[PDB]
């Protein structure tokens, strides 16, 4: 329903375009967070809709590839459900064409070699306020430039002593159009060509050329690149290339209770404020996965954030998609988080097994859960006294143990400190509401309750990505769970009756399974 799909519709009928070819230019410098999901979703989604294509181009132009990110990014992308066209493209692939296309501009008197220092160039460029000035080298001959550029490429110039700039307009209302550098010198073995090159293209120049060569029909970038579009079109309109891809901008995702920066994040990771990048509190895709979030869940999310307003997404939106998703597919199960000892004195015999669904709404079958006279309950669920509102086990009353029998609070023992040490009560001959678990038949489980990473709605526009972090973004507690939670595979979630949605922590096992609380109940 967005303007983009409507513009693509256009260039589809009138004829401007035949199919559709998009791309996703991440960065082999970092990990994909939830913001990248939007671009990922628009570029690949749009491509599989009009039965067309979308490529994946990393930018290794910078001669420290740290081979892991590219594989990490590819994995994160397929997990989402998207597939990239052809092979994984690399900007370093195009060096020859970039280099030749730059010569072309030199021949048209549209590019020149500058020997003004990077500091001078910085000043001569002026500002949004003070106009810029032309380098005293700006009007050099087509032949001098041609010659000085080969000297550069041949290594005859020291670093910073020369660069090749586009000759556009120094009075331009767009700072990027004031003779932006196209090439710089760097005596340092790349890693895909090592010592083949001595000069390199600047991003802008490289980004637009790559798209053209890749047959990109529609090039989507966030709003911050709208000015760059002017250089982008300038370069394309001036070199001899077959197709001319157009740039359309979408807005950056602004998710409340989360920062969308490198500086911000990088700190966190490097401070133990999180267990690295995949941490369940992080906004990274890898981190949301370890949290319990599903691929279908993030995709469905992508649909609400862009399918124009005070466009500042609240966490409830992301939360809603996952709760709603795990609400229909996560088998049910029980577990106590604040275990308090409940014992029935009149419980005859040793034990039995009751019938418990796999989901209340059950083609999912069931499972036998042990029921003894020594059970574990949450201490949040007991109270010597409470008003009418209290919906649980009073001191002279009772409640119904899920899929079990009815209880009846009787005696209650304390300790030297005061905190109860073992509730007492009876039950009914047979009745076959609160969660519970057999003490004998129980799994000593670890429970990590997460929460929003920051105490402010907008940690970004906030003062500092620190003095505003949620101190208790995580609280680890040992709880007791049913044996059934022994087969639970990794990454799969379950709804723990009256507590929320949880999944086994992929990092921390066998004798001690760790459960991460993905999200809670809507209630």
């Amino acid at each position: 329903t967005n303007f983009i799909r409507q513009i693509i519709d256009e260039d589809l009928a009138s004829g401007k375009h035949t199919t559709v070819h998009t791309r996703f230019p991440p960065e082999p410098n970092g990990y994909l967070h939830i913001g990248h999901a939007k671009s990922i979703c628009l570029n690949f989604g749009i491509a599989q809709d009009y039965k067309g294509q979308c490529n994946l181009r990393f930018d290794d132009t910078n001669p420290k590839e740290d081979i892991e990110y590219v594989e990490s990014i590819k994995n994160d992308v397929e997990w989402l459900g998207f597939h990239w066209s052809g092979n994984v493209r690399y900007s370093s692939d195009y060096f020859d064409q970039l280099h030749a296309y730059a010569i072309e501009l030199i021949n048209k008197g549209l590019a020149y070699v500058d020997e003004l220092t990077p500091e001078q160039i910085r000043e001569y460029r002026g500002t949004l306020t003070q106009p810029g000035k032309n380098s005293p080298y700006r009007d050099r001959s087509v032949e001098e430039n041609l010659a000085l550029f080969e000297k550069m490429r041949a290594g005859g110039f020291e670093e910073g002593k020369a660069c090749l700039r586009a000759k556009i307009d120094m009075a331009s209302p767009f700072i990027v159009m004031r003779d932006p550098v196209l090439y710089r010198i760097k005596f340092a073995e790349h890693h895909q060509t090592g010592n083949k090159w001595c000069i390199y293209p600047m991003y802008d120049f490289t980004h637009c050329i790559s798209d053209a060569l890749e047959g990109i029909t529609h090039s989507l970038c966030t709003l911050e690149f709208q000015d760059n579009r002017r250089l982008y079109d300038w370069v394309l309109d001036n070199i001899t290339i077959p197709v001319h891809p157009r740039q359309y901008e979408f807005s950056r995702l602004n998710l409340e209770y989360t920062v969308m920066s490198k500086r911000k994040l990088n700190l966190l990771v490097t401070d133990k404020h999180v267990e690295g990048w995949d941490d369940p509190r992080m906004p990274t895709i890898s981190g949301l996965r370890r949290r319990g979030y599903t691929a279908a869940s993030i995709r469905e999310f992508c649909k609400r954030i862009g399918v124009k307003q005070d466009n500042t997404i609240e966490m409830a939106s992301l939360e809603s998609c996952i709760r709603e998703d795990l609400n229909e597919n996560a088998p049910r199960a029980m577990a106590v988080i604040d275990p308090v000892k409940l014992v029935i004195e009149n419980y005859q015999g040793e034990g039995e097994m009751v019938t418990m669904p796999n989901h209340p709404n059950p083609e999912m079958g069931s499972r036998q859960v042990p029921f003894s006279g020594e059970i574990w309950i949450d201490r949040a669920d007991f109270r010597e006294e409470a008003n009418k509102q209290y919906k649980r086990l009073v001191l002279g009353k009772e409640v119904r143990l899920r899929n079990a029998y009815v209880i009846k609070a009787e005696r209650v023992e304390k300790d030297a400190e005061g905190n109860i040490t073992t509730i007492f009560c009876t039950y009914d001959a047979d009745t076959l509401v609160i969660h519970w678990v057999s003490a004998a038949h129980a799994l000593p489980v670890e429970i990590r309750l997460y929460d929003r990473l920051f105490s402010v709605p907008n940690p970004g526009a906030a003062d500092d990505f620190l003095s505003v972090i949620n101190p208790e973004s995580l609280v680890i507690k040992q709880g007791f769970a049913e044996p059934s939670l022994k087969d639970a595979v990794a990454g799969k979630a379950f709804q723990f009756e009256r507590e929320g949605y949880f999944c086994l922590d992929s990092r921390h096992t066998a004798e001690k399974p760790v459960f991460n609380r993905t999200v809670g109940l809507r209630d």
